[PDB]
């Protein structure tokens, strides 16, 4: 008797894991290095597959800015 699965509501941990990865991957590729999002998806729980995407989504919405002028959340 050590750990009988016990991963019911540990999906907050799932989230932070897939969030951290998706954050890192998003900036990884878009900012300076062709990282393999597909394979990071391979390494992350499918429960956050869409979440992995959605984090990539928000960070892609960051990447829209990127080099030259990074981040302008202001009206113009």
């Amino acid at each position: 008797m050590l750990k009988n699965l016990a991963k019911l509501d540990q999906t907050e941990m799932d989230k932070v894991n897939v969030d951290l990865a998706a954050a890192g991957v998003a900036f990884k590729e878009r900012y300076n290095m062709p990282v393999i999002a597909e394979a990071v998806e391979r390494e992350q729980p499918e429960h956050l597959r869409s979440w992995f995407r959605e984090r990539l989504i928000a960070h892609r919405l960051a990447s829209v800015n990127l080099s030259r002028l990074p981040y302008e959340p202001k009206l113009k």
